[PDB]
């Protein structure tokens, strides 16, 4: 019949849809949720053969084991395995577009497994298998019988094998379909994998059995009391004699419980349902969870009989809190909310979408440990664990619909169409039908990317009926359509509107008084993090703090999404599309972290935790004014340790006793500072650390830091008389310069100094030249499908402005002897095609110490489009261990993105200088440096600089970073400006007007020098 | 919904058409156990958006119908959303679950009476004029089913109608019905007789009461 | 598949909902709503057979009419051509009420009708048939080939035939 290709059939004999059941036959171990012996896990070796369709599989293989089988390990994607290629295209669908049909070369992986069921488990109750998740349809047989049908790759399907079970030795067959009309709902932006990613168990049920429950906490105005309100349903034999009983636990203290038997309340003209009943439990103050304060009880739900005989036990954690919007703000236990949030996908660079506990916990330790407070499942419901785990570390929870269908055209084709409402709702129904009693879940999502349709609008209200406890939000044509409470766009912008037709992205500010709105806006999407990006990321929290309605948004995204290969001597290196033969594909636009595939941190990661602190500071004389932005804990665990230094040069330092309310504000007046003797720029410097250690950071962890310029004392004072005076020679080809072991040499061909001597060795590789160009950053390349070369990308704006093609043209180059020194003056001009692009004037001074004194001023012609970076670079000779800077740092920091970084003297090897993008670009600037130090050199000033072994021309003609090498010698780019590296979106030009170099003449200086 | 022609007809005659999706769930035990049912939403969807793309254009029906007792489900607030998405012209009614739930525009309750109220559990019959001033009521209320008139009948009909009459908002009902639903039947002589429930061996029935 | 036991599969190939067409050709014809050359109706006599069950249905009843069948007018309710019972009941389901299964004693009516259509039809164009209702539920063949399945006793359902339809006889 062909069910993968009928958006009608969605399923066969599938059971509905629950909470997580473990079926526990002692209530004792449902309490401490310990091992259910009725619940088994068939994760494990299986035997797998791959086919290019269907029609392809063996009758043969239904009954027995296929030879040509391999063993391999569920659950897991058969891309992973190596059986086909993982393809990586974001838009447009990986199959042709034609619903509800897919290919008919369809890739089909047959797994299969024998497996023991004890013959106590066929002679009572019932049991079913569960599939957490196959991508994306399948067929179950069991020994040679046909049982069930199912789709949607991210949610369980479950079967009763009850009838279909022997004592003993089985053998399950499954026929895992790549494509169907399921897929057509599944065209999110990431790798297209398929198979049994997800676990696989058998459960064991009673006959007369719990067959859901859902639990509701309400709440009086000031929280001092709670009911919890805990609706049960049965299947099988109902009698008088059945019961229910619902008590909660604080740890081993029972706080409260209620018995009563089955049949609820009338609720119509034929009665109410016998088969269900409702208790309610009165609990005073109770402990609200939060992601600041994880408070849980433990519901238990006993089905018995009343006189004391226990069929069967569930339970839950139970999380106090309620989620309102009032008044157009999103509220949690009466508070306005702040969201610090991440867009995360289940990927992981080995084992593909098949996720495990150590690499969530590991997601959500770094989550918590950045200032993140909340997460947004991009774009389905997960592994079953990630909500367990969020509900116990604290984590508020976005559960979104395994619903997109970006590649459409429009974008609502189907979700406007009602022969689609079926297979749509099954995605959301069966959704919130398993997530309901998590307390970290607090917003349901639609889906994502499918345009706006009436299915939409159906689901939403059918939602907002089943389940009044949480706000339902959808992006989808506009953003603030009917069918979301929450505004929330993606990549809107702080202050700039994006007036697309139909579907504008307004600047958030704007957005929330446009006539008539009240909602709230929280993005769902925002700051890009592409490679080299976060630029202007601090904008969206100032606007966040000062617009109560602005709560926040979940930056997109947590974990760059590449996969590991091997090169010929079996290293490993990060893949992205296009690196399987997988085409089309949309190459790097896969990997859009704040930290890699690994987990290891991108520089961005640090900027992200700096907006996001949970504490603000305000300086006035010597009183630190430390604000908490905690809405129910008290500092209890944090101590502030403030430092003042001159220069890089400690001064004073000491810690002070963080003691505040939420929401409350404490004075700290620091000592009577000693007046410095030295000249130079004092800095205080401020950060929060947390003495003890929690469950998600260890002991002294780092929550929050500031810094602030205090008094500065400029030096009058004039450098020592020089003993020598630098002597000239000159020849047709050179000017040279000597001055004791120390010799300077330019060109007077080209104008550049070519080549210096300290002692007895040369220190250039490659002349000092002027730059205006870097390794575009995936920010200036713009683009989010391989197929799109926007013109209006800054990259392309270089490109067809001759940026990177113009050459230097020599107008002036003279030397001059002074009274204590030797004067080189030269001028050039940049040019393409006629058109003089840039002009640099500039002067070497070099008196009787031996420093060399660098004055440029450059002009920039006004219809050029604004270069990337005004300054200097060249190949110096040597390779040195170390890189020492009074500056911004440690971490990479660019004009619009460093205010994380801190004014002090770094210390950092080479290798740290460099930040390895999957994707090669210019990388590992440090801004606001006055003095740089590598080898004998020094350079001194006010300038930003990065300094690797990779010239910004190798960084330019490479796509993966596996593939690059180190040059000789050390690659020096000293800029006096760099433009800002944006971010908002990576699609289009999106640095700030205030980080482009527009002023038309620039100037900067530098003393190089010996050190 | 209808046969097609009976739209025409009342276009052109004039007559206002309330247009009713085919779904009655009566027998279920509660009255909404399906209608409440995720799993049922896909068939009943069918049923009022096929309805709606076949006579959205007819003049005659001004008032959409999600069905008749089927209970109040999760399923109708669904539905009539879908309904005021697609089509924002014609207002969406439903009884059941008590004639004044989130599924429908008009308080259309059934068999209220004009000032005695039937305070049953859960789904009360309020007298209509009562009905309309509840706390916090501001819609409409006109009788999807008043004035049963099995047999003998119609007894206290000027009632209601000196009712809709001095109240604005009460705006009149459907009477409870056209025609006797009694089939023709021959004796041995051949002479033709209106037979009813049970007289074709069916069982169980209703006897009378389809007239 | 007994489809008919089964609220996740309400029709097969269905074509789907519109409101009333007549493929008009001409457009004074539409404006004064005068019949359609391109609509055309098949009420009339139809070959009818009663069985107790689907299953009791002879697969060569798909072949070529039966026999025993008897020649009825369409449309209308084989209870008032006397082949059952009518049943009257008000809220109790004329059935054991356990969703989605029906009694295996389910009454089937087999109705058949031997047709041809205009030659240009076969050359080009899409045609369909159309069922205004069928109480409550129904499979359909064309020339021995299995078209579709549909419910809902009260709405239109409607199939493509044109990749099954053939010169002469249908
Ligand atoms: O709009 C979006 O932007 C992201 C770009 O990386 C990614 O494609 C998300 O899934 C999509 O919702
Ligand atoms: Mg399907
Ligand atoms: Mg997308
Ligand atoms: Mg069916
Ligand atoms: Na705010
Ligand atoms: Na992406
Ligand atoms: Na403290
Ligand atoms: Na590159
Ligand atoms: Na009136
Ligand atoms: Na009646």
């Amino acid at each position: 019949r062909r069910d993968w290709e009928n958006p009608g059939v969605t399923q066969l004999n599938r059971l509905a849809a629950h909470p997580p059941f473990a079926s526990w036959r002692n209530s004792e171990e449902a309490r401490t949720d310990r091992p259910s012996q009725q619940l088994r896990s068939l994760n494990g070796e299986w035997r797998f053969a791959w086919f290019p369709a269907p029609e392809a599989v063996p009758e043969s293989w239904l009954e027995c084991d296929l030879p040509e089988a391999d063993t391999v390990v569920v659950p897991s994607n058969w891309q992973m395995h190596g059986y086909d290629a993982p393809i990586y295209t974001n838009v447009t669908y990986p199959i042709t577009v034609n619903p509800p049909f897919v290919p008919t070369e369809n890739p089909t992986g047959c797994y299969s497994l024998t497996f023991n069921v004890d013959e106590s488990w066929l002679q009572e109750g019932q049991t079913r298998i569960i599939f957490d998740g196959v991508n994306s349809a399948f067929h179950l047989w069991c020994n040679g019988r046909w049982v069930g049908y199912g789709q949607d790759s991210r949610l369980p399907s479950e079967f009763d094998l009850s009838a279909f079970l022997r004592a003993g030795e089985n053998r399950l067959a499954v026929m895992v379909l790549r494509w169907s009309d399921g897929s057509y709902l599944e065209d999110q932006d990431m790798w297209r994998m398929s198979g049994i990613f997800r676990d696989v168990s058998l459960l064991h049920k009673p006959t007369t059995q719990i067959s859901d429950f859902h639990v509701a906490t309400r709440f009086n105005d000031d929280f001092s009391r709670a009911v919890l309100e805990a609706e049960v349903q049965m299947c099988g034999e109902l009698r008088d004699y059945l019961r229910v009983t619902v008590s909660l636990w604080q740890g081993e203290t029972q706080v409260a419980s209620g018995t009563a038997p089955f049949g609820g309340e009338i609720i119509d003209e034929r009665g109410g349902y016998a088969d269900r009943v409702t208790l309610r439990l009165n609990v005073e103050n109770p402990k609200l969870w939060s992601a600041e304060i994880p408070n849980l009880y433990r519901a238990v739900v006993e089905l018995h009989t009343a006189d004391g005989t226990l069929i069967e036990a569930e339970a839950c954690d139970v999380g106090f809190r309620e989620v309102r919007i009032e008044n157009g703000l999103l509220l949690l236990n009466g508070k306005p909310l702040l969201i610090r949030g991440v867009n995360r996908h289940e990927h992981h660079p080995l084992h593909g979408q098949v996720m495990d506990e150590q690499t969530m916990v590991q997601d959500i330790l770094l989550m918590k440990q950045n200032n993140f407070n909340a997460v947004r499942c991009s774009h389905y419901p997960n592994h079953p664990l990630w909500y367990t785990l969020c509900d116990r570390y604290g984590l508020y929870v976005v559960d979104e619909a395994n619903i997109e269908t970006h590649g459409m055209v429009p974008m609502n084709r189907l979700t406007d169409d009602p022969r689609w409402l079926p297979a749509m709702s099954e995605r959301v129904t069966r959704m919130v039908q398993r997530d309901r009693n998590h307390p970290s879940v607090i917003i349901w999502s639609l889906g994502n990317e499918s345009g706006h349709g009436a299915n939409h609008d159906a689901l939403y209200r059918w939602i907002k009926s089943v389940d009044p406890s949480r706000p339902v939000q959808y992006e989808g044509g506009g953003a603030d359509t009917t069918a979301t409470d929450i505004i929330c766009p993606m990549y809107a912008r702080v202050d700039e509107d994006q007036p697309f037709p139909a579907v504008p992205k307004w600047s958030i500010k704007k957005w929330l008084s446009l006539p008539g709105e009240t909602r709230p806006l929280i993005l769902c999407e925002y700051a890009h993090a592409m490679g080299n990006s976060l630029g202007g990321f601090a904008k969206y929290w100032q606007a966040f703090r000062q617009y109560p309605r602005l709560q926040g948004g979940f930056v997109w995204d947590w974990v760059d999404q590449s996969l590991i290969k091997y090169d010929e001597n079996g290293n490993p290196w990060s893949a992205y599309g296009g690196d399987f033969g997988d085409t089309p594909n949309d190459a790097q636009f896969c990997m859009n972290g704040l930290v890699f595939a690994d987990r290891t941190p991108h520089p961005a990661l640090t900027e992200a935790k700096h907006q996001q602190q949970f504490f603000q500071f305000r300086l006035s004389g010597q009183t630190i004014e430390v604000t908490s932005e905690y809405l129910f804990r008290h500092s209890d665990n944090e101590l502030l340790h403030w430092m003042v230094a001159l220069d890089g040069k400690p001064l004073a330092s000491g810690e002070v006793p963080l003691d505040v309310a939420p929401q409350g504000k404490q004075l700290i007046e620091l000592p009577e500072l000693p007046q410095p003797e030295s000249a130079g720029q004092l800095w205080l410097t401020v950060r929060v650390v947390q003495p003890n250690a929690t469950a998600w950071s260890e002991a002294g962890h780092i929550s929050a830091w500031q810094q602030w310029r205090l008094a500065e004392n400029l030096s009058v004072t004039l450098p020592a008389a020089s003993h020598a005076i630098p002597h000239l020679t000159t020849s047709e080809m050179d000017f040279c310069i000597e001055l004791g072991n120390k010799r300077w040499q330019f060109n007077r061909q080209s104008g550049f100094l070519s080549q210096m001597w300290i002692g007895d060795k040369k220190q250039l590789l490659t002349p000092l030249r002027d730059q205006f160009t870097r390794a575009p950053l995936d920010n200036d390349i713009g683009v989010s499908e391989a197929t799109r070369i926007d013109p209006n990308a800054w990259v392309e704006r270089w490109k067809a402005a001759g940026h990177y093609q113009a050459e230097a043209a020599l107008l002036q180059c003279t030397a001059d002897t002074l009274a204590d020194a030797v004067l080189i003056t030269t001028a050039h001009a940049w040019q393409h095609q006629g058109k003089t692009l840039f002009i640099s004037r500039k002067t070497y001074r070099i008196d009787g110490s031996g420093q060399m004194a660098i004055t440029v001023d450059v002009e920039v012609a006004s219809d050029t489009p604004h270069p990337a970076r005004i300054g200097l670079n060249c190949q110096l000779a040597q390779v040195a261990e170390r890189v020492n800077w009074l500056g911004l740092g440690p971490q990479e920091n660019y004009p619009d993105r460093l205010t994380a970084a801190c004014f002090d003297r770094w210390d950092l090897p080479l290798s740290d200088m460099y930040t390895p993008y999957v994707f090669p670009s210019e990388n590992g600037l440090r801004c606001g440096t006055r003095e740089l130090n590598y080898g004998p050199h020094q350079w001194r000033g006010d300038f930003q600089f990065n300094i690797s072994r990779y010239s910004q021309q190798q960084l330019m003609e490479t796509s993966h970073r596996h593939l690059l090498h180190a040059e000789e010698g050390t690659w020096l780019n000293i800029d006096g400006f760099h433009m800002g590296i944006g971010g908002d979106d990576s699609w289009s030009p999106s640095v700030s007007a205030e980080f482009q170099l527009s002023a038309g003449r620039y100037h900067y200086q530098l003393v190089w020098c010996q050190k």
